[PDB]
């Protein structure tokens, strides 16, 4: 395959990106603590947000609403108007960095994840934190939500995966919280973990170099094969949301992608000087973000001479 690169923003290292669901922008959060928002169609600084001491590694637009969520080495989560241009409030509990946050789909929620072990679940309606999801005995690298059902799957450095049922915390409101899987595989920390938008598969990555795949039904999950090459730590793993494609960004300087039915490596890039932090990929298009220690790009992945 052939990278198509629309968009290179260049900064100190880079953390985040969060690809807006219908704009044609992205939110980069950065090492310096700034969050920056590029239009990268024209190529334009849109607008930069300064609300965070220290690294910034979570950041995320809402699906609909004009708001964005940011989490930082400060442990605090900061929730934001895009529109009015405002810090509307921070959402304080974390007692370590934290890693990740995202809203939810439907119910009025941000999900965030920390070094202290813990993840949150906040209503960004009534600022309260909803739920405290514990179990973990290390740092929790990654949370998301399940597009579809009432689970979260997160990865954490005890080497485990968990998958927890929350219809508890849905029904009380849009016992709480349940662990269902303790997805046991990696030999080392688990850095990132991935839920495909319409498979009901799982993907997770880490510090043993590997990625590995799973599938689940209601009742059980297994472990489906895993995708080995990286050559340092794997920070970041997604799924092509409409080929049948793995990606993975590594320490190693690449980014691989795999074939979701085979686990082989289709196409590596490589930079010759930048570790890789980060990669995403818009709901909709084709088009991906990667984080690196020299800044942020955008591009299309195209097939290897089809242009």
């Amino acid at each position: 395959m052939e990278m198509l690169t629309k968009f290179e923003s260049r900064s100190s290292r880079a953390k985040g990106v969060a690809f807006h669901p219908t704009q044609p922008w992205i939110l980069t959060s950065l090492h310096n603590g700034r969050i920056q928002l590029w239009d990268y169609r024209m190529g334009t600084l849109l607008d930069r947000f300064d609300g965070h001491d220290g690294p910034v590694r979570g950041i995320a637009f809402h699906p609909t609403q004009p708001l964005f969520v940011s989490g930082g080495d400060d442990y605090k989560v900061n929730v934001w108007n895009y529109k009015s241009r405002k810090l509307l409030f921070s959402l304080c509990g974390h007692m370590d960095y934290v890693r990740v946050c995202t809203f939810h789909h439907e119910y009025p929620w941000i999900l965030s994840c920390s070094d202290d072990q813990t993840i949150r679940i906040w209503n960004w309606q009534s600022r309260n934190c909803i739920a405290i999801l514990t179990g973990h005995s290390h740092y929790v690298m990654c949370a998301a939500f399940h597009p579809s059902e009432d689970l979260i799957v997160s990865a954490s450095l005890d080497q485990t995966v968990r998958v927890w049922d929350i219809s508890g915390l849905r029904m009380k409101n849009a016992t709480d919280a349940i662990v269902k899987f303790v997805l046991e595989g990696h030999d080392r920390g688990v850095n990132w973990c991935a839920f495909h938008p319409t498979l009901p598969l799982i993907l997770s990555a880490g510090d043993d170099r590997l990625v590995k795949l799973w599938r689940m039904t209601a009742s059980k999950a297994w472990e489906v094969d895993t995708c080995r090459g990286h050559f340092n730590n794997v920070s970041c793993c997604l799924f092509h949301p409409h080929q049948e494609l793995i990606l993975s960004a590594s320490e190693d300087k690449t980014i691989r992608v795999w074939d979701l039915n085979r686990r082989t490596a289709v196409q590596t890039f490589r930079r010759d000087n930048d570790r890789f932090w980060f990669i995403t990929v818009h709901p909709k298009l084709n088009l991906f973000a990667a984080a690196h220690d020299s800044g942020v790009m955008v591009f299309k992945l195209e097939s290897a001479w089809s242009h």
